[PDB]
């Protein structure tokens, strides 16, 4: 296996590692995990166009160099934020996304990645702007994050209904409900396009997929 | 004097610095560093509010120690790249900047700052999004660049008659005639907003006044 | 329709009524003057909160109230007055805001509504005053009336370029130039204020901005 | 292809459309109507060009197309200090103008509407002659006829104030307008309207009161 | 009464300006000794131009910058009867008022010895249009303008630009080119622009504005 | 096709027409032409951008009316004037940019187009400074037309070894070596400026770079 | 050898201070290149010096400098014998030095068409001592003095001064001109001071330091 | 210096020596002949790496000793065949390669080194096989020589134009327009490669380039 090919199983693998450093008793998801870190691969076979990883995608590559790189920075900081990284960080993580997968096939069944497609976002980490009902840009949109997580149209009922890890949820808070056209429009959007990882935006796409219509 | 009520002055004293390392017989244009310098502050007195520093706008007060930041990584990488950040970083600002602000009191006249007013944009740095012809925002818009630098409605011409460093050009060029609806707009609008710092975008602010269009 | 969110179409609509009764020969400038008279509601979408006529800013009512009121005097003043009415007031107006919007227009392309912002003025029919080079007001300073006639800085070649109704000149001509301490200001500010009307405030508008300046 | 001999309106239609896309690139030139206008002239007179030799043209005629030929050279000076004027005020008023006049006319008379013009003492569309009474005489109670029957004497303050003109040709002609020959101007009026008209603004005129009168 | 435009430049002009002067206000009070004056000053710094008295000997270039002067009265005259309150009250009346105005400040400031302050340029002609020296003599890239007898325009200040007493159509002409670097885009259009706008009387008119002020 | 996006077929179309005017044994240099006269929309796609002709450079536009203006006076002209407009100033043009054209490509080869970057010229017309020996601008400098005509180092052996049409040669003759500052310079410079077209501004351009060395 | 000082003014003077520079220290490395060229610079920016190559028409002052030149050579050979320290580690050898070094610097910034640099001045002459100018080619109160082809020591920072690399004679009898208007009580006495201390090829010496330090 | 950091200063020295035996009233083009031998150097910095003459490239400093033995040779030979070599191999090489070299900067400027780069020859003295018409290396190539000497395309104008020594023209002519395909392809290839020198393939480098075109 190799990284471009298997993203989900090459970042599980990584992640089976430090799970195992914060407690070898935890049980690790690795089913879920796979699948979850595999769903942007899925959606978008082209990004290793006819199995040959010479001509992968350029950006979907950064998004996997990003990520290896993210992995050495926990291992070095898994020396002195322990716990913090693993009971804020990386555990709550693994938990919340295997829960939020089980209850997206749950809710949508075998074929629940049709709720994730036809969005004009073609990388998980995407960050543009909602549209109206033509489809257009108005100064009543905002924040259409990966693929279909709409932050200005995200109700309460979703919003409580919505298992995150606490990182994640601090980040896209902000932008919940937040026109275009808003004062701090333009940080909260800047800052939600550099905090958001390839993993770490798929976990908000199934919390979010999860919980909404509650 | 001090940098919150006297950024210009601030700001011109330590460049001052940087261009007589530089070139000591380059003739730093002092007048107009720090009138441009002061943009922001004589648009916006509420960011020290009642005269007391204390109390100063916090979002400012940020964008100048940045600037004192990088006015120390400026005068670190002198060594080793004086080159440029001499010809290419800061003698191309200070001669555009001069000639820019002169250029816009000479088309514009003494009220030139009523040109900056109107813009959804309380910070220089500020990076938002046009209007279009609705007077609203659309798929249509594009980037609203500090106090009215339009990239959306900038033009071939426009972008030519500019007197503008390379890399304040390199940053911002990609934003040109780009819509909201743009694949690259997100990435773009995020370089700018992340590139841009107080001096360089009053810098761009100038250029694009000075040159429309 | 209704004058409150189609200010532009009903006043039009009167106009065209006017101009038929004037010159049936006349060609009616429908696009233009629609598009003239909408400017203020366009820069002030807010005049209208959330699409309720009932709750339509009281000012921006009372405007449009006196421009009905207005349109009755008008109708009156036909019988004995219709030459300096049409030949002199409507039709002159009609033909001056046409040209004059469309020279802007050609000047300042689509998104020439900019130039209009950042006035210290709400109301097209606001008179209030020239900055100076400190960003302050002084004592020469003058009249900055509607969305950005400076009459402190208008040039005599800049006066003799605009094309303004009669009517109009003679109400604007004597701010030209003048400053807040100058002994006359008072009653020319007073003139001024008192007689400008939420249309005849957009034909000075569109007159100064195509006759300009840049 | 093209010579501004044979061709007049696509010639001069081509100059134009040149100078329309350096004043403004989104202007919609009115290709169609310019070529058939400036065309006028030699449909009604194609002996201009006797059997298709240019050698032999008439002479009047070249001299009016050098004549056009030497103001677009005037023109691209002028573009230099006084591109907004020209562009404005001068050639884009004109494009709209004559192209409105010229559909108007052809909505109201169709096909046939060159039967307007014809059976003119006046051979070129520059001409200045005398109105004729009843029976084709010259009184003192003549005045002017310009082009192809513009009547300027018999003209009514109603029908000129319903006439579509650029400034340039609404001030040449203005004072023309009910003037008898027996007038203390009427001979600098003559002699104003004489030497100001052009090939280009003497059609403009001509459409602008055959799509007025009546 | 034996005067001629090459020994009496500044008095056959005035002649002609008086005239104007008159057409436009014959209240207006014309300043004819100032005029006579000013327009003497290229003679007087160039006795030259007229070897030993022999007008028939006369500088070729000044020659031609007289005969540009009768050849813009003549436009002039022309455009009295089109434009005649452009012509008076933005071209001609501000021109004779500011050239009086500003040559009496140079006179009480430096006395009769005044043209000292005229010279040491390269420029031999009023309309000389070159280049802003460095400290040494030599043409460098921070060099501008430098037009008429020292009127330097790269290094004139905004403050003093706007400080100068100077008809509209003077400023708008030579505006472009203050504090502008040969490198900038536009210098060469401008530069050239000055170049072809400037006239013997005009250029008399900056420089003495451009004396008054510095 | 047109014009904007079609400069050297548009124009070579027209000046096909002229040539089988002039001589219709004449054989036009098709080609030839229509890669000489794309040369500028080469060097500069900005000029349209994204395609789009209703968004096209002004100056651009410009240069391209001023060729069909004087296409209509060729046309006028040709009835009194055929032997000059032939043999004088139409077809030693289309001779002479062929020929410069193919020693150009053998000279420089497929990629000759980087010959002509780097100038502070934009437009195939413009009419600037030459930088000195010691590579600043200076009184020593002179006149540097189009993409780097070089009028103030141009040798004895490069004039004479240039084929270049008569009116051309007329033109640019009097500011060859001269110096910036020369008494008579802005009058050649303000003469050079305003006689210049896109089309012969090329045609000087393609002699100047097959005649240097 | 077959040279001559008209002509190769900078190989012949080079020629007698390769003699006094071997006086001083055999084992001190004579820059001869940057010598010879340096001293050739006044002949280079003006050949018309010797007219079609005829020495029997050679300019007048161009000449007055060549026999001044060769005057002090005189004089120096006097002086090895009772000053040889001064002389040496004075006078020769950090000129020789100083020399080589601003003509390097030079030649690395400008590349070889630096000549271009000593152009437009309106001195014909290295020792040439006249007037700054102002923005507009006059001479103004502001005005100080321009010495040699370019050196303009009315604009010149007390700081760049101190960052050139010029020997102690040339720096003390220039140093007071730096910065010094026209209508200073001294400017007369600096001027005349400056204009009757340097010789060709103490100019060539001054002007290479201040090329080589002012940008 | 020595011949690996300074190859151009050192084999000038040696051939500055030869000339001035041949004839000490010719004019040694020294610093034409000390920038065309620092050419390949120029080039490829990397022959020296990090300034180390001990890890000096093997194949380069081969390159320089072959130079060396053939400076030796040069010598023996000056007694029996001095006309030979100093008016045939010698004294035409220098004049040749100066006039080539200052053909090539008037042709292609101060960064004319740049006509050298991307060629697949990394040694001066390297033969490889062209690029044909399409692009590609195919029976249509032929003989690329050193920095782009293209023996293939090279015309008979090219041929006629060349400054080169007898002896470098007798070895490459017969690879001129010849084909991969030819009979003698292998023969001439052979001969061309183990013929060359550093110093003359820089001479021939210069004799094409200033020569191409015709």
């Amino acid at each position: 296996i190799n990284i471009y090919q298997n993203p989900g199983q090459s970042l599980a693998n990584i992640y089976k590692g430090f799970a195992r450093q914060c407690n070898p008793g935890f049980v690790f998801p690795e089913a879920q995990t796979i699948e979850a870190w595999d769903i942007p691969l899925r959606l978008h076979p082209e990004f290793i166009p006819g199995g040959d990883i010479s001509k992968a995608d350029q950006q979907y590559s950064t998004l996997l160099a990003q990520e290896i790189a993210n992995g050495v920075t926990i291992g070095f900081r898994m020396v002195n934020e322990k716990e913090r990284v693993c009971n804020v960080e990386i555990l709550p993580l693994l938990t919340s996304m295997a829960q939020n997968l089980d209850r997206i096939k749950a809710r949508f069944g075998s074929g629940y990645l049709d709720r994730f497609k036809g969005s004009p976002n073609v990388y998980p980490t995407d960050v543009g702007f909602s549209t109206d009902a033509s489809g257009g840009i108005s100064q009543e949109s905002g924040l259409l994050v990966s693929y279909g997580v709409n932050l200005r149209t995200l109700t309460p009922g979703t919003w409580q209904a919505m298992t995150l890890p606490e990182d994640i949820k601090a980040l896209v808070g902000p932008g919940v409900g937040l026109r275009l056209d808003a004062p701090n429009f333009s940080d909260v959007f800047n800052t939600i396009k550099s905090g958001l990882r390839y993993t770490t935006a798929v976990t908000l796409l199934l919390a979010y997929f999860a919980a909404i219509g509650s």
